[PDB]
C-alpha cells in the first residue's frame, strides 16, 4: 500500500506556510534509497483530521492530490505544486488578462467538482490556489473545508480561532452558516484579488477597512456595509463584463448568486474575448 509514508524516507528540505490547523513543508521521500526518490508536501495535522478525509475521496485535475499519511497527531502528505499560492506569484511576475481569466475558469471547475462532491472549501483564496508546471491551478489548503449533509444547502460552523471573514459572505459573518453559494462569494472576491495581481495595498482587507473608520466592532460593521450594498472597488484595467461577473459572485441573497456549473461558459467566454 502505497498511500502509508514511511517517517524514516522523509528528509526535509524547507517549510512551505501556514495552512489550516497545519504548518505545511516541503519533504523528498526516497523508500528505495535510489538517490532521488520523490517530492512532496507534508502538513503536520493537530476532529482535526477531517482535511484528510475530504481530500482523500477528491480526484481532480485543480484540487490538490492526496498521496497518503503517516503515523507516531499526524501528517497529511499531499503532490507538491512547485510554485506555491498565486498570492505570492502574482505580485512578481507580469501576466496576461486573457490568463488571470483562464485561472479563475479552472479554479471555478475545481470548485464545480467539490461542490458536486457535497463539499464547502470554506477558504476560498488567491493563498490557498496553487501553480504547477504548466500553469495549472490546484485549490490547496482543505484546512476549513466541511461535508454538507445531503438534505441541506448550508452547515453552521461556530468559530475557534481565524477565519478568513474578508472572503466571506454576510450569511456566513451575521449567522454562521456556509451555503455552496457562499464559496462562489469567496471565488468573487479571489477573483478580485487576481485582477489586483494581489497588490497588497490593494487586498480585500485594506479595502474594506477603508469602507469603515480596526476593532472587535469591525465583523458587526462589515456586515452592515456589504449589507448595504457597498462592494469592493473596480480593480484598474479590469473590464466592465468582468466586474459584472464579480458583482454577481457578490449578491447579498445567497439563492442569487450563479453557481460554478454556470460560471464555467461564462468564463471560457469571457476568456476568449482576450
Ligand atoms: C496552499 C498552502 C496553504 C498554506 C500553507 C502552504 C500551502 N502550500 C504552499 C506551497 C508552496 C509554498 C511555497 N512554494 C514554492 N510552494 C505548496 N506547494 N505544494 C503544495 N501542495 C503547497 C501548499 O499546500
Amino acid at each position: 500500500d502505497p498511500t502509508v509514508f514511511h517517517k524514516r524516507y522523509l528528509k526535509k528540505i524547507r517549510d512551505l506556510g501556514e495552512g489550516h490547523f497545519g504548518k505545511v513543508s516541503l519533504y523528498c521521500y526516497d523508500p528505495t534509497n535510489d538517490g532521488t526518490g520523490e517530492m512532496v508536501a507534508v502538513k503536520a495535522l493537530k476532529g482535526w483530521k477531517q482535511e484528510i478525509d475530504i481530500l482523500r475521496t477528491l480526484y481532480h485535475e485543480h484540487i490538490i492530490k492526496y498521496k497518503g499519511c503517516c503515523e507516531d497527531s499526524l501528517q497529511l502528505v499531499m503532490e507538491y505544486v512547485p510554485l506555491g499560492s498565486l498570492r505570492d506569484y502574482l505580485p512578481r511576475h507580469s501576466i496576461g488578462l486573457a490568463q488571470l481569466l483562464l485561472f479563475a475558469q479552472q479554479i471555478c471547475e475545481g470548485m464545480a467538482y467539490l461542490h458536486s462532491q457535497h463539499y464547502i472549501h470554506r477558504n476560498l483564496a488567491a493563498r490557498n490556489v496553487l501553480l504547477d508546471n504548466d500553469r495549472l491551478v490546484k485549490i490547496g489548503d482543505f484546512g476549513l473545508a466541511k461535508a454538507v449533509p445531503e438534505g441541506h444547502e448550508y452547515y453552521r460552523v461556530r468559530e475557534d480561532g481565524d477565519s478568513p471573514v474578508f472572503w466571506y459572505a454576510p450569511e456566513c459573518l451575521k449567522e454562521y452558516k456556509f451555503y455552496y453559494a457562499s464559496d462562489v462569494w469567496s471565488f468573487g472576491v479571489t477573483l478580485y484579488e487576481l485582477l489586483t495581481h494581489c497588490d497588497s495595498s490593494q487586498s480585500p482587507p485594506t479595502k474594506f477597512l477603508e469602507l469603515i473608520g480596526q476593532g472587535q466592532m469591525t465583523v458587526l460593521r462589515l456586515t452592515e456595509l456589504l449589507e448595504r450594498g457597498e462592494r469592493l472597488p473596480r480593480p484598474d484595467k479590469c473590464p466592465c463584463e468582468v466586474y459584472h461577473l464579480m458583482k454577481n459572485c457578490w449578491e447579498t441573497e445567497a439563492s442569487f448568486r450563479p453557481t460554478f456549473e454556470n460560471l464555467i461558459p461564462i468564463l471560457k467566454t469571457v476568456h476568449e474575448k482576450y
